[PDB]
């Protein structure tokens, strides 16, 4: 369209930023994250929607909807689904014309062993990890490149 | 009843047949598949319902509903849930009087390593793989045997 | 509050107690279990809610709601999600002020290999297994200690 259209998907538990495990995920809350993204996109003339769900199937539904509605790019933090949801992987693979960047707040490489592997990353166009909430902004920049 | 009653369940991403990964899943779309099944069942005097969902829990709900509504057989392509959904496995095991056939469009034996194992198949009465959309018809035939 | 508030969460397939695999899960049905819990809690002046869902995301939603509504303790039988749902694990970890006890009806240690490991248990305050429906009562007692 006339402006780039990005969808930011946050997966399960991400609406509990600021409540959950503060030493790992930071002190700022989910509303803070959404506001940060919205204000950054406004400043870049990027249309953005921030979506969050705890449901694997709803995430997939939202990726499918992005196919039909002119979405150019997806920034996705699948939450714990990163480590096991082959269904979200297949959904991301099904939208071949949408650029996708995976984001993790924490340095997943240095946490529990099960967090070291992402089953979604192989079908994404990029990734970021371990940069805190700024990783979302870095992902937007990757898409707006 | 007076006629065999079959439920066909398609799991996540299967509504994107014809859009997704065409070299793997074929050129025909989900509506084509549903029509094919409906016309074949009509010709055999089989009552059929085709259902699709991206939600693991909705699949389980639909299997449970089949217990109460006189369903004789289930044809199920769990999609990527095949490889990890012990919850769908348990659901299929919970309906001991319903015959179940698992279907895969693609030859999962010759794809990525994670696609080689099915956690749902051990509780099904049969399976088909690698026959394209015709596998659904072959599954119906297995049930109508 | 004036009385302890407990939430009992049953995961997928548990509403099919008494129908499913009777040699493993027992002859009594889910309504029997709910009644048993309700009558025991009434006798102890404990406020209880019994919730069941087949949906992973709904379970997570319900754990999150417990954060806001003054829930003191959760008894959770995740069903098959025990073996793979890192998303439910993270949800349980996100509610650091709610005591959590994991329950399994069957002796999961002596069943199929995939049932031997729980990804949810490491973030719970306790567990019970292999005691039949009485395990739920034992879990309530653990919380009311
Ligand atoms: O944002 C992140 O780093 C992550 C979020 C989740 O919620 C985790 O399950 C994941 O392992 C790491
Ligand atoms: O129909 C199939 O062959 C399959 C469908 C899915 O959607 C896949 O995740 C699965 O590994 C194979
Ligand atoms: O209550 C239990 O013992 C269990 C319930 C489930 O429904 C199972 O998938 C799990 O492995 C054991």
């Amino acid at each position: 369209g006339s402006h780039m259209k990005i969808l930011v998907i946050n997966g399960p538990n991400l609406n509990f930023l600021g409540i959950r495990e503060k030493n790992i995920y930071g002190n700022e809350n989910y509303e803070y994250l959404v506001n940060m993204i919205n204000e950054y996109c406004k400043s870049k003339n990027i249309e953005v929607e921030c979506y969050q769900s705890n449901h694997e199937g709803a995430i997939i539904d939202k990726i499918q909807e992005a196919y039909f509605n002119g979405t150019d790019g997806i920034v996705i933090n699948p939450g714990a689904y990163t480590h096991y949801s082959y269904a979200i992987r297949d959904a991301l693979a099904s939208v071949s014309h949408i650029k996708k960047i995976e984001v993790h707040i924490s340095n997943v490489n240095e946490r529990e062993e099960f967090r070291h592997i992402s089953v979604t990353e192989p079908v994404c166009n990029g990734q970021i990890v371990g940069q805190g909430l700024k990783g979302y902004i870095m992902a937007i920049d990757m898409l707006n490149s």
